[PDB]
């Protein structure tokens, strides 16, 4: 196409050979009457030299950072040079010239806030660091599906535009839909249960949306959700599935993203099996005993997760068995105590990465649960009806991709992970 | 847990052994004082028989179709039975009791109305033919990504809510987005072009939406769209890749989806490399060479395509070099310009994929927008990025559901998509 080799394809064993590189002008320096071009392509950064008496010298002088070029030259081994080589330019073609100067420095280090970078997001995304994020995410999805296929999970796609919400109180985006006010789904919840009720084992990785104005970290309005629903399984089963998933994920990043982690100065945690389980009951007591005003039944906020993290000597733990009263109507209660529920959160340090549970499967227990939350059963008929015709016991979870990315990169901002973030003040690009 | 084995695991070399099945009561019949239960699960259909001398008998008497049960029994080989085995039940546990009668038959050759089936979609989808389709789509997706991984492609996700349209005059769904009227995207277009401009090779498989009120077949309002964008490629490179993808999908379906194709009575077309490339220009000349009322520059539609399917004796084929003015502003015109570097992939009479090489110069994008009679200033959110080194690139978008017709032979999009969405369909 526009090249014979990617930069990284060339080894010292290429000395004296003619190669064609293509890519971006990363840097441009002049030393000793020689022009040095650091070129960038998807494999990384090479070094090209244009000496005075080359025919490429003339055009090399008009080149600017982020212009796209083709360069044909002869490989020279060196060892003082990147990966032990450099390209001695003979011919350079200008494919696409960039305006100068740049509004954002692709090699300058992070200057300006998030919002200034989002005006020049492409230039920002081109930075080694962001490139590494984009790469790791892709590997993370591959490893996610791989584990699932091994367990015979079937990949699915459920409706994103829905008539009414599954959990009232959740704020959904209005969609004007052929004359009706419909909404954007917040999760595939009902549909994946349904599809579990037909082919048993299903996942979906896909967009979801939430309309709140919460300004805390990690609360984009649009977000990718990684969902799994498993028939003839309860919450302990799926927790063990996820363990294996997460393990294959970090293992893939560690082997296939060695270089990316290097650019990131980051080492994802070990996934020890089993992951520490801590009952919610016990979490409440650790908190109380350190002096926080927290009663059984209360939520466990970020501030609490910090102390929980600071106390467990574990970065990666499940919080299992929450109060039934704080979990959806579709979540199975504990048999030995109705006040508790067969649910879990997976926390990484102080961030929630996954939530799941064992679900209900009888219409009557579902209908009771709805009453126990003061909802009108007749208004969830769209959910209840399917359970008249043999819904099996099932269990599932949802993990947030970009939250999982924090565990895989070290980046502490979701707007730094998602290449085109959406929230209350952010719609473009 | 609930089972010890799936129905398809158990073979004759299991004789005398105890086995736990979990599944759905597909069929009940009584014969010779003996109860017959056709059990179903994700692997398929199995035969359980309950003797009158069994303790499982009494609960066996109250089972209804589609109930979820657990049957502990012993395997006996028979070779008159499915997979040469059946299960003589010792205990039966009732997990989920289903109401009687069923409003839709799972065991039946169910000739019912579409909206009637939508009303009871879970039962509908449990038919072997539907499970087939579901399973094949999964296999298709895996194969698709597998090919793209081999070539270095990176999986992206692009924004679904957007400020404004890319194709003007295209109808998008309004979203009320923090006080503003935003829209659902109809494709990742701009965004996958921008991602290719950072890491060269990308793909995305994700929902898109159009809001037109069509009444023609294969025009769901929400659809899963498989996109690929590739820097330093032109359309011919991306068509080659497309072929390589479709080849692998067909192979994977034929090898891994054997029983599914069996249930469906269907054989996928052969992806013959290279797939026929029919120049638009020649497509018009053929349509004229038989008796038709078409001129160069006119659109080729479904009538015209049924006709092309015949004339070409090829079921899979590209129509290429469409008139530049029938094509988006971001599609690059041919070097030698009334024509553009564009293609559509066709299966018989149905458009499956479209793509092209893209423009990458601000100037030519602006011009293209003037010559279509649009005002560049309104498209500034597209143009701006091309100021800072967008490389040559190209790409395509393939409808998952339309692909699916090629893989299954099913002629209705609402028989492929589990929970379809259109002007008169929102629930389920
Ligand atoms: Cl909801
Ligand atoms: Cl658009």
């Amino acid at each position: 196409m526009y090249r014979s080799h990617f930069i990284a394809d060339v080894t010292p064993e290429y000395d004296g050979k003619e190669v064609i590189w293509a890519g971006w002008v990363h840097l441009l320096r002049d030393l000793g009457g020689k022009k040095f071009i650091i070129l960038r392509d998807k494999t990384g950064l090479g070094q090209v030299v244009v000496d005075k008496n080359s025919s490429a010298f003339g055009i090399s002088q008009e080149l600017t950072q982020e212009s796209v070029i083709q360069v044909r030259g002869i490989v020279k081994a060196d060892k003082r040079a990147p990966r032990g080589i450099e390209l001695h330019a003979e011919e350079i073609t200008l494919l696409s010239k960039a305006k100068a100067p740049l509004p954002l420095d692709v090699s300058g280090k992070v200057k300006a806030d998030i919002d200034t970078r989002l005006r020049e997001r492409v230039l920002d995304l081109r930075r080694q660091e962001m490139q590494a994020v984009i790469k790791i995410q892709s590997l993370a999805l591959k490893a996610f599906r791989e584990t699932l296929y091994k367990e015979g999970f079937i990949e699915i796609f459920t409706p994103k535009i829905i008539a009414s919400a599954t959990e009232g109180g959740a704020q959904l985006f209005p969609v004007i839909y052929f004359g009706k006010e419909a909404f954007l789904a917040q999760s595939p919840q009902l549909y994946k249960e349904l599809m579990a009720g037909v082919v048993e084992r299903v996942f979906e990785v896909a967009p979801a949306w939430r309309a709140e104005e919460s300004d805390t970290p990690f609360h984009l309005a649009e977000f990718i959700s990684m969902d799994v629903e498993m028939a003839f399984a309860d919450y302990n089963d799926v927790m063990q599935l996820l363990e294996k998933i997460l393990h294959n994920i970090v293992k893939t990043i560690k082997e296939e993203g060695k270089e990316e982690l290097k650019i990131l100065n980051y080492e994802p945690p070990e996934v020890k099996i089993p992951i520490k389980r801590l009952k919610y009951t016990e979490a409440i007591e650790i908190l109380r005993s350190k002096g926080y005003n927290i009663k059984f039944g209360d939520d466990i906020g970020t501030p609490e997760l910090r102390i929980l993290n600071e106390e467990l000597k574990e970065d990666l733990y499940f919080i299992v068995d929450w109060p039934s009263d704080a979990r959806p109507f579709y979540t199975k209660s504990k048999s030995e105590n109705p006040e508790l529920s067969e649910s879990f959160d997976l926390i990484y340090k102080f961030l929630e990465i996954v939530s799941g549970s064992t679900r209900n499967h009888k219409r009557e227990v579902l209908e009771e649960a709805l009453k126990k939350k003061g909802l009108k059963p007749e208004s969830f008929e769209f959910f209840l009806k399917w359970f008249d015709y043999g819904m099996p016991p099932h269990a599932g979870f949802g993990m947030g991709l970009a939250r999982l990315m924090v565990m895989l990169t070290g980046i502490q901002s979701v707007k730094e992970i998602v290449p085109f973030p959406r929230d209350k003040k952010r719609l473009t690009p």
